[PDB]
């Protein structure tokens, strides 16, 4: 495969081939597989530093449609008891535990209040070592889960990282998923990045009506965007032989909004996964950072205030500045939005994001971005401001985790693509900030008239990525496509190589 080393390469697209299906509230995997207030839905998540982890879970049924009533969380422990072999759980934690509601005061729609969520900090542990670990209540007969394993990420440093990093976004829960989430799970992977729009409850009205679009079908018709809550339900129980195993860290995505009464927000997103906001000092779910061996990750919010007056862009000032180059070598950001994504869909929305946040981070020497939204897969070629440049970070995305929504198919530059400028900035962050370029091959135009030169590689297919980070100045990155089966399957690689005396 390529290298970085080598310098951008000429643009290939991949021929388009010529939606997915949801899966059915029936499918055995989404069904309560258990009674009572046993724990389901379980899913361990980093803390900031390999010493922490965090393990989460749901007891008691969710109640959809009627008259909900909000359960009590305080009735119900939050318990983990760990150790360093599966008949030596040893060591104790005890954590917080909630509720949320998803309530519309719209005549014929239906409320939906969840089982009570659990998190709990497991500390002092061990880099790079497998624990053992049951959670629940251990006073109520029955409420205590299997024993369940995962690994925590290796030791920081300039030579230790996790052997594969599985990178997903815009997953959904169709049956095109469960093939992406197959390859992920059969890669093996020590992490899991979520970039982003998880469930895709808000494709459905309260009474379970599901669609395609949307805007297409109810944006007309209803007084908000609904959601089904359940499907978040389904999707954590289908993801518990992942989650409950392999440490995965969400960011929001734009689907996680799920406005309800009183312009509440994202309640299903904050309430379900665990991040490390306290130990990273963000002190919010929308963004924050870890480290995992000598990488430190950066997760951002194209979804929470990013001008440069803001608390997002402080706290990644400070962030920044604290990091480390000879201990963590590696610099990785994450976010929903992509910055350089050529398809048509959500062409240039995140500019304002990229104005904002784009000369910080190049200053600082990102190595690389991850993003997901594109419902399809690209990697650009080392770029900064629309410009290729060697010391660019490398802006890969891969939105194309399999949900029913529709692939990205169209290039903003096919002839008679080109998307009108005021139609493409994001609504709900508002601004715009995607002006014609004033110099280059595209100069006075707002798109390219072929595929623009910072665009290596993009491809209309499902699939997930694997980032192999082997020492200080080199990792492997490949994509794997879902419609490919075979052993050893690969639809991109390239060597990313990281030349810091050149850019630091
Ligand atoms: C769902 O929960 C909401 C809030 O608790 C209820 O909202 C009410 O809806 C009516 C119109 O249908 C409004 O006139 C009321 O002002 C709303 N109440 C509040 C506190 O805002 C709603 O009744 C619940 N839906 C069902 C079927 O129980
Ligand atoms: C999503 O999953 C469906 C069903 O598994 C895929 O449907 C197949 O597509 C291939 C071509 O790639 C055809 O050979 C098959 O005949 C299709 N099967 C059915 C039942 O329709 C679908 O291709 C997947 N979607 C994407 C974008 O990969
Ligand atoms: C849900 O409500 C919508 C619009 O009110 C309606 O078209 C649809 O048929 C309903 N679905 C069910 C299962 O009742
Ligand atoms: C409603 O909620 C969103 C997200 O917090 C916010 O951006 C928006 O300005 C709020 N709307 C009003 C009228 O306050
Ligand atoms: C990016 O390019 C535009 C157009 O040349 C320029 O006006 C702007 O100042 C550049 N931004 C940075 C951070 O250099
Ligand atoms: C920007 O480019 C588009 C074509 O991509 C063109 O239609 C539009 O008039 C241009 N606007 C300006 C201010 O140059
Ligand atoms: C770093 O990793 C690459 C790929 O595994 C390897 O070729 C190289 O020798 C390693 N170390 C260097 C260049 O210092
Ligand atoms: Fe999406
Ligand atoms: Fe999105």
């Amino acid at each position: 495969p390529a290298s970085t080393l080598e310098g951008p390469s000429r643009p290939v697209t991949v021929p388009l081939r010529e939606h997915a299906v949801d899966l059915p509230d029936t499918d055995p995997r989404v069904q309560r597989r258990v009674t009572g207030w046993a724990p389901e839905q379980i899913a361990v998540a980093l803390s900031a530093a390999p010493t922490s982890a965090w393990v989460s879970w749901i007891t008691g049924d969710f109640q959809m449609g009627g008259a909900v009533k909000p359960l009590d969380p305080g009735t119900v422990g939050s318990v983990v008891r760990y150790g360093l072999a599966a008949d030596s759980l040893v060591r104790e934690a005890t954590g917080d535990a909630l509720v949320y509601s998803q309530l519309y005061p719209f005549e014929g729609l239906q409320n939906y209040t969840s089982g009570i969520i659990h998190h709990v900090r497991l500390q002092g542990l061990e880099p790079g070592t497998k624990y053992y670990y049951q959670c629940g209540d251990p006073s109520i007969p029955g409420a205590m889960s299997a024993v369940h394993a995962f690994r925590t990420m290796p030791a920081v440093g300039p030579r230790s990282y996790p052997g594969r990093i599985a990178v997903v976004g815009d997953l959904g829960l169709t049956y095109n998923t469960t093939s992406t989430v197959e390859h992920m799970a059969s890669n093996q992977p020590d992490l899991v990045l979520l970039l982003g729009d998880v469930s895709y409850a808000n494709l459905y009205l309260t009474n379970g009506t599901g669609t395609d679009c949307y805007s297409c079908s109810f944006a007309k018709s209803t007084p908000i965007h609904e959601t089904y809550q359940p499907r978040w339900d389904y999707w954590g129980r289908y993801m518990e032989p992942v989650t409950s195993s392999t440490p995965m860290m969400v960011v929001e995505g734009n689907h996680e909004i799920e406005q309800q009464i009183g312009n509440k927000t994202f309640a299903a997103y904050s309430a379900r996964f665990a991040f490390p906001s306290m130990e990273s000092e963000s002190f919010s779910p929308f963004y924050y950072s870890f480290d995992a061996g000598g990488i430190h990750f950066i997760m951002l919010a194209a979804y929470a205030d990013y001008s440069k007056s803001g608390e997002q862009y402080r706290w990644l000032e400070k962030d920044l500045a604290k990091v480390d180059r000879s201990v963590t070598p590696w610099l990785v950001a994450g976010w929903h939005a992509p910055w350089y994504s050529t398809y048509k869909a959500h062409y240039r929305e995140a500019e304002c994001m990229r104005v904002a946040m784009e000369e910080l981070l190049y200053s600082y020497g990102l190595d690389i971005v991850f993003t997901g939204h594109v419902h399809a897969y690209e990697r650009s070629n080392r770029v900064f401001n629309y410009t290729l440049d060697p010391c660019g970070a490398v802006h890969i995305s891969v939105g194309d985790g399999g949900n029913r929504e529709k692939m990205a198919t169209t290039h903003a530059d096919d002839p008679g693509r080109c998307p009108e400028p005021m139609s493409t900035p994001d609504a709900f962050m508002g601004g715009f900030c995607a002006f014609n370029f004033t110099s280059g091959p595209a100069a006075g135009s707002f798109c390219w008239d072929r595929q623009p030169d910072y665009s290596a590689y993009r491809e209309s297919s499902f699939g997930h990525g694997i980032l192999e980070v082997k020492n200080e100045t080199h990792a492997l990155w490949k994509w794997h496509r879902n419609q490919d089966l075979y052993q050893g399957a690969v639809g991109d690689e390239i060597y990313i190589v990281r030349e810091p005396e050149r850019c630091l």
